[PDB]
This record gives C-alpha cells, sequence and structure tokens, in this order.
C-alpha cells in the first residue's frame, strides 16, 4: 500500500462521534436554514459539504472574538436531515 503523509490525511475525520471543533477568529461559521434545528447549529469548514445543502439557504459567518462555537457536525439533535461529513470524502 502507498499513502502519502504530506496530505491532510484524517485529522478532521470523526467517524461515529460529533465534531466539536472549537472556531477560532476568522474561521468561516456555516448554518443552514432548512437543515438547523435553532439558529445555534453550525458547522466548520472541513465538515461543511455543499453537497448536502443544494437548493438550500447556507448562511456564511466570520468567526470572531465574541463567537463561542463548537462545530455540531455529527451531533444527530441538531440537524433536521442527516449530513455526509465532508471530512468522509
Ligand atoms: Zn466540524
Ligand atoms: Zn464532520
Ligand atoms: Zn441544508
Amino acid at each position: 500500500g502507498s499513502i502519502d503523509e504530506s496530505r491532510i490525511g484524517d485529522v478532521h475525520k470523526h467517524t461515529g462521534r460529533n465534531c466539536g471543533r472549537k472556531f477560532k477568529i476568522g474561521e468561516p461559521l456555516y448554518r443552514c436554514h432548512e437543515c438547523g434545528c435553532d439558529d445555534t447549529c453550525v458547522l466548520c469548514i472541513h465538515c461543511f459539504n455543499p453537497k448536502d445543502h443544494v437548493n438550500h439557504h447556507v448562511c456564511t459567518d466570520i468567526c470572531t472574538e465574541f463567537t463561542s462555537g463548537i462545530c455540531d457536525c455529527g451531533d444527530e439533535e441538531a440537524w433536521n436531515s442527516p449530513l455526509h461529513c465532508k471530512a468522509e470524502e
């Protein structure tokens, strides 16, 4: 077999558990009007999968110092539809 060590690999994969990545200032936060339960359900850049949200109203935000957030990818009580983590691609 042959793997390339330079690749991002699987450092962002979180199969079976929630992502819970903490947003640092400047990073994008993704929210979907159709998929998210309340206006606090968010996805990180590594998780957000455009495929899941074709025809949906996606809202992007820049993370600030006042942003206290962790990624909700894989927490099934935060989403109306099952998501497909991008890190799995
Ligand atoms: Zn995430
Ligand atoms: Zn994910
Ligand atoms: Zn969506």
